[PDB]
């Protein structure tokens, strides 16, 4: 029998950046703008927290804004705009329309099956599978470049796409090399008798 | 004045995989009966399973004449498996051609850097990494020169992966280290 794509892929969090095109006084911007945190002496970058959604923008003075929190784009872009609308309330001007770069996108995955750590170590290439020091397998995947956390429940940790599609690509790519390999167990299935 | 912040990380290896090739097609059924405790199902694994106590080792034989020997944490120790194993084969029958070379397919290393570290701001100052605590408590960085993936604890623990020489690992790790303090992320114990 043949063993069904039942992978879920879910988003734990986007890392983006926005440029600003223009040079800020972080000092000026932290005495302007209420409850922000600026210590240079600490960090680099202003801390703006936005809370429900829980996002967190870091301001630097190369008018470089990391944005980190939200699980998808349309969160990405709504915390974005109500960033940029307090800056604005505040004090700073924009020239013209900020562009957004995804940075870095995390997800999770479930591909449903239990896989043979052991037996996949020894049949896949680029991989790490050392119990005592990590319990997963971690395979550094090319295309696209993506690092994979692979746990023997069928849990996984991708990391490194820059697109929702990639990350989509990475699951189904490991899900079917593993039934390739024949390296997985569909235990939420009834079996032979 | 702030302090210097000296190199004082210490390297662990804590496994070497390397392939042997033994230059012939090899015939498992026949190599399972002919060596005593080994094991092969190719209905559940393609390659003979043979593995040696002390220290424990572990070789995996296909039929290209590949053999997998994993287990070993030391060059020295590679080298004194791999001999161990042909040694049998042949007690055993196999007949060997010339002399097999190796190859590091991978080495596993840990690493105590000494140091505290700050992940929540070496992962907003670093590049190529993640860093999300509830889906795996360290940070992992993926490093191109050299090519290997490290996976850093607060604590100063460290994961390295990916690399083929052990000078590969040391640099990677001086590397990540000097990199952290030039951007502040880290403390003294």
């Amino acid at each position: 029998d043949e063993i069904p794509y039942k992978a879920v892929v879910n988003i734990e969090n986007i890392v983006a950046t926005v440029t600003l095109d223009q040079t800020l006084d972080l000092y000026a911007m932290e005495r302007s703008v209420p409850n922000v945190e600026y210590d240079p002496d600490q960090f680099p970058g202003l801390i703006f927290r936005l809370e429900s959604p829980k996002i967190t923008s870091l301001i630097f003075k190369s008018g470089k804004m990391v944005v980190t929190g939200a699980k998808s784009t349309d969160e990405l872009i709504k915390a974005v705009k109500r960033i940029i609308k307090t800056l604005k309330k505040y004090g700073m001007q924009l020239t013209g329309k900020p562009k957004i770069q995804i940075q870095n996108i995390v997800a999770s995955a479930n591909l449903h099956v239990i896989v043979n750590l052991d037996k996949a170590a020894f049949l896949l290439e680029n991989n790490m599978y050392e119990p005592e020091q990590f319990p997963g397998l971690i395979y550094r995947m090319d295309e696209p470049r993506v690092v994979l956390l692979i746990f023997s429940s069928g849990k996984m940790v991708i990391t490194g796409a820059k697109r929702e599609d990639e990350v989509h690509k990475a699951v189904k790519k490991i899900f079917d090399k593993l039934v390739e390999l024949d390296c997985v167990k569909p235990v939420e299935e009834e079996e032979l008798e």
